[PDB]
Protein backbone atom coordinates (compact mmCIF):
# COMPACT_ATOMS: atom_id res chain seq x y z
CA UNK A 1 0.00 0.00 0.00
CA UNK A 2 1.53 3.46 -1.23
CA UNK A 3 0.49 6.72 0.70
CA UNK A 4 -1.93 4.45 3.01
CA UNK A 5 -1.87 4.19 7.01
CA UNK A 6 -0.73 1.88 9.87
CA UNK A 7 -3.98 -0.18 10.24
CA UNK A 8 -3.42 -1.02 14.05
CA UNK A 9 -3.03 -4.66 14.96
CA UNK A 10 -5.90 -7.10 13.95
CA UNK A 11 -8.47 -4.12 13.22
CA UNK A 12 -8.74 -5.88 9.66
CA UNK A 13 -9.62 -9.34 10.99
CA UNK A 14 -10.60 -11.01 7.65
CA UNK A 15 -7.23 -9.85 6.31
CA UNK A 16 -5.11 -13.06 5.89
CA UNK A 17 -1.20 -13.58 4.41
CA UNK A 18 -0.82 -16.65 2.25
CA UNK A 19 2.97 -17.89 3.17
CA UNK A 20 5.11 -20.09 0.95
CA UNK A 21 7.93 -19.64 3.39
CA UNK A 22 7.31 -16.11 2.71
CA UNK A 23 4.45 -13.44 2.79
CA UNK A 24 3.61 -13.32 -1.29
CA UNK A 25 -0.04 -12.44 -1.23
CA UNK A 26 -3.44 -11.45 0.52
CA UNK A 27 -6.38 -12.88 1.00
CA UNK A 28 -9.84 -12.58 2.70
CA UNK A 29 -11.38 -14.84 5.17
CA UNK A 30 -15.60 -15.85 3.91
CA UNK A 31 -15.92 -18.68 6.45
CA UNK A 32 -14.09 -20.82 8.87
CA UNK A 33 -12.53 -23.14 6.03
CA UNK A 34 -12.27 -20.79 3.03
CA UNK A 35 -10.21 -17.93 1.65
CA UNK A 36 -10.93 -15.07 -1.40
CA UNK A 37 -7.73 -14.22 -3.26
CA UNK A 38 -6.81 -13.37 -6.98
CA UNK A 39 -6.17 -16.10 -9.76
CA UNK A 40 -2.51 -14.63 -10.39
CA UNK A 41 -1.67 -15.40 -6.95
CA UNK A 42 -1.63 -19.67 -7.09
CA UNK A 43 0.67 -21.64 -6.50
CA UNK A 44 1.88 -24.93 -3.98
CA UNK A 45 2.42 -24.95 -0.84
CA UNK A 46 0.27 -22.09 0.17
CA UNK A 47 0.31 -21.63 4.47
CA UNK A 48 -2.82 -19.50 5.14
CA UNK A 49 -1.85 -16.98 8.00
CA UNK A 50 -4.89 -15.58 9.79
CA UNK A 51 -4.69 -13.06 12.63
CA UNK A 52 -1.31 -11.27 11.81
CA UNK A 53 -0.29 -7.87 12.18
CA UNK A 54 3.98 -8.13 12.15
CA UNK A 55 3.86 -11.10 9.70
CA UNK A 56 7.82 -11.00 10.81
CA UNK A 57 6.94 -11.87 14.32
CA UNK A 58 4.93 -14.34 16.61
CA UNK A 59 2.48 -11.77 17.98
CA UNK A 60 0.19 -14.14 19.45
CA UNK A 61 -3.58 -13.73 17.65
CA UNK A 62 -2.16 -15.48 14.31
CA UNK A 63 -3.44 -18.98 13.36
CA UNK A 64 -1.16 -20.84 10.73
CA UNK A 65 -3.53 -23.16 8.95
CA UNK A 66 -2.34 -25.33 5.59
CA UNK A 67 -4.30 -24.93 2.26
CA UNK A 68 -6.18 -28.71 1.50
CA UNK A 69 -7.26 -27.40 -1.75
CA UNK A 70 -7.00 -23.84 -4.28
CA UNK A 71 -9.71 -23.60 -7.08
CA UNK A 72 -9.00 -21.16 -9.56
CA UNK A 73 -11.61 -19.37 -11.28
CA UNK A 74 -12.34 -21.83 -14.60
CA UNK A 75 -12.05 -19.02 -17.12
CA UNK A 76 -9.40 -17.00 -15.77
CA UNK A 77 -6.80 -15.31 -17.78
CA UNK A 78 -3.49 -14.83 -17.01
CA UNK A 79 -2.75 -12.54 -20.15
CA UNK A 80 -5.60 -10.05 -19.29
CA UNK A 81 -6.37 -10.95 -15.77
CA UNK A 82 -9.90 -11.14 -16.60
CA UNK A 83 -11.74 -13.10 -13.86
CA UNK A 84 -8.70 -13.02 -11.08
CA UNK A 85 -10.09 -14.69 -8.54
CA UNK A 86 -9.39 -18.29 -6.65
CA UNK A 87 -10.94 -19.84 -3.23
CA UNK A 88 -8.52 -21.71 -1.10
CA UNK A 89 -9.73 -24.41 1.24
CA UNK A 90 -8.33 -24.14 4.68
CA UNK A 91 -7.07 -27.71 6.30
CA UNK A 92 -8.79 -26.99 9.26
CA UNK A 93 -11.68 -24.98 10.58
CA UNK A 94 -10.43 -21.41 11.60
CA UNK A 95 -11.40 -20.30 14.89
CA UNK A 96 -13.59 -17.13 14.55
CA UNK A 97 -13.06 -14.23 17.10
CA UNK A 98 -12.89 -10.31 17.52
CA UNK A 99 -9.34 -10.80 15.74
CA UNK A 100 -9.96 -13.35 13.34
CA UNK A 101 -13.44 -12.73 11.37
CA UNK A 102 -14.91 -13.38 8.15
CA UNK A 103 -16.22 -10.94 5.67
CA UNK A 104 -19.70 -11.01 4.23
CA UNK A 105 -20.25 -11.39 0.49
CA UNK A 106 -21.62 -8.63 -1.53
CA UNK A 107 -25.71 -9.13 -2.16
CA UNK A 108 -25.22 -6.42 -4.27
CA UNK A 109 -22.55 -4.42 -6.50
CA UNK A 110 -21.61 -1.01 -4.93
CA UNK A 111 -21.23 1.91 -7.29
CA UNK A 112 -18.74 4.58 -8.18
CA UNK A 113 -18.15 7.03 -5.31
CA UNK A 114 -18.38 4.69 -2.33
CA UNK A 115 -15.27 4.66 -0.21
CA UNK A 116 -13.83 1.09 0.63
CA UNK A 117 -10.83 0.14 2.41
CA UNK A 118 -7.92 -1.63 0.99
CA UNK A 119 -5.29 -3.40 2.76
CA UNK A 120 -2.13 -5.16 2.58
CA UNK A 121 1.79 -5.89 3.20
CA UNK A 122 3.08 -4.90 -0.16
CA UNK A 123 5.51 -2.08 -1.30
CA UNK A 124 4.59 0.94 0.56
CA UNK A 125 6.89 3.04 -1.88
CA UNK A 126 6.09 3.73 -5.79
CA UNK A 127 9.67 4.57 -7.00
CA UNK A 128 12.21 1.86 -4.86
CA UNK A 129 10.65 -0.73 -2.38
CA UNK A 130 10.01 -0.97 0.99
CA UNK A 131 8.43 -4.04 2.67
CA UNK A 132 6.44 -3.30 5.43
CA UNK A 133 6.43 -5.66 8.79
CA UNK A 134 2.55 -4.78 9.95
CA UNK A 135 -0.56 -4.15 8.07
CA UNK A 136 -1.27 -1.05 5.81
CA UNK A 137 -4.22 0.30 5.43
CA UNK A 138 -6.08 2.76 2.59
CA UNK A 139 -9.34 4.50 2.51
CA UNK A 140 -10.34 4.98 -1.67
CA UNK A 141 -13.29 5.57 -3.32
CA UNK A 142 -14.48 3.31 -5.96
CA UNK A 143 -14.43 5.19 -9.59
CA UNK A 144 -16.54 5.11 -12.29
CA UNK A 145 -16.42 2.66 -15.30
CA UNK A 146 -15.63 5.70 -17.54
CA UNK A 147 -12.70 6.75 -15.98
CA UNK A 148 -11.66 3.32 -15.53
CA UNK A 149 -11.83 2.22 -19.31
CA UNK A 150 -10.56 5.92 -20.18
CA UNK A 151 -7.10 5.47 -17.39
CA UNK A 152 -6.58 1.51 -19.43
CA UNK A 153 -8.08 1.67 -22.92
CA UNK A 154 -8.50 -1.98 -24.07
CA UNK A 155 -8.11 -3.62 -20.59
CA UNK A 156 -11.07 -3.06 -18.48
CA UNK A 157 -14.06 -6.01 -18.93
CA UNK A 158 -17.05 -6.63 -16.68
CA UNK A 159 -15.22 -8.09 -14.41
CA UNK A 160 -13.17 -5.33 -13.10
CA UNK A 161 -13.09 -2.10 -11.38
CA UNK A 162 -11.16 0.50 -10.18
CA UNK A 163 -10.75 2.58 -7.20
CA UNK A 164 -8.72 5.39 -5.62
CA UNK A 165 -7.07 8.30 -7.08
CA UNK A 166 -6.49 9.65 -10.65
CA UNK A 167 -4.09 12.41 -9.31
CA UNK A 168 -1.77 9.61 -7.49
CA UNK A 169 -0.08 9.06 -4.67
CA UNK A 170 -2.41 6.15 -2.93
CA UNK A 171 -2.85 2.16 -4.67
CA UNK A 172 -2.07 -0.60 -3.80
CA UNK A 173 1.07 -2.37 -5.23
CA UNK A 174 3.27 -5.63 -5.32
CA UNK A 175 2.57 -7.73 -2.32
CA UNK A 176 -1.05 -6.77 -1.37
CA UNK A 177 -2.56 -8.87 -4.88
CA UNK A 178 -5.13 -10.56 -3.68
CA UNK A 179 -6.25 -8.82 -0.33
CA UNK A 180 -9.15 -7.42 0.42
CA UNK A 181 -11.29 -4.17 -1.28
CA UNK A 182 -13.91 -3.77 1.60
CA UNK A 183 -16.98 -0.91 1.18
CA UNK A 184 -19.98 -0.99 3.98
CA UNK A 185 -18.97 -3.90 5.44
CA UNK A 186 -18.57 -6.27 2.41
CA UNK A 187 -15.71 -7.85 0.23
CA UNK A 188 -16.11 -5.75 -2.91
CA UNK A 189 -12.92 -6.38 -4.66
CA UNK A 190 -9.91 -8.42 -4.76
CA UNK A 191 -6.17 -6.50 -5.75
CA UNK A 192 -5.47 -7.32 -8.90
CA UNK A 193 -3.56 -5.26 -11.17
CA UNK A 194 -2.37 -1.71 -12.19
CA UNK A 195 0.44 0.12 -14.26
CA UNK A 196 2.92 0.45 -11.32
CA UNK A 197 1.37 1.79 -8.32
CA UNK A 198 0.56 4.96 -7.40
CA UNK A 199 0.96 6.85 -10.45
CA UNK A 200 -1.38 9.55 -11.72
CA UNK A 201 -3.97 8.59 -14.19
CA UNK A 202 -3.30 5.05 -13.23
CA UNK A 203 -5.54 3.78 -10.58
CA UNK A 204 -5.73 0.39 -9.06
CA UNK A 205 -7.80 -2.64 -10.97
CA UNK A 206 -10.02 -4.76 -8.79
CA UNK A 207 -11.81 -8.00 -9.55
CA UNK A 208 -15.12 -7.41 -9.09
CA UNK A 209 -16.43 -9.87 -6.29
CA UNK A 210 -20.39 -9.27 -7.02
CA UNK A 211 -19.80 -10.78 -10.18
CA UNK A 212 -18.48 -14.31 -8.37
CA UNK A 213 -20.86 -14.93 -5.73
CA UNK A 214 -22.88 -17.69 -7.08
CA UNK A 215 -19.48 -18.70 -7.95
CA UNK A 216 -18.33 -18.70 -4.97
CA UNK A 217 -21.26 -20.10 -2.66
CA UNK A 218 -21.78 -23.20 -4.99
CA UNK A 219 -17.94 -24.20 -5.18
CA UNK A 220 -18.08 -24.06 -1.45
CA UNK A 221 -21.57 -26.04 -1.27
CA UNK A 222 -19.94 -28.79 -3.08
CA UNK A 223 -16.47 -28.61 -1.94
CA1 LIG B 1 2.72 -12.17 13.34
Amino acid sequence: IVGGYTCGANTVPYQVSLNSGYHFCGGSLINSQWVVSAAHCYKSGIQVRLGEDNINVVEGNEQFISASKSIVHPSYNSNTLNNDIMLIKLKSAASLNSRVASISLPTSCASAGTQCLISGWGNTKSSGTSYPDVLKCLKAPILSDSSCKSAYPGQITSNMFCAGYLEGGKDSCQGDSGGPVVCSGKLQGIVSWGSGCAQKNKPGVYTKVCNYVSWIKQTIASN
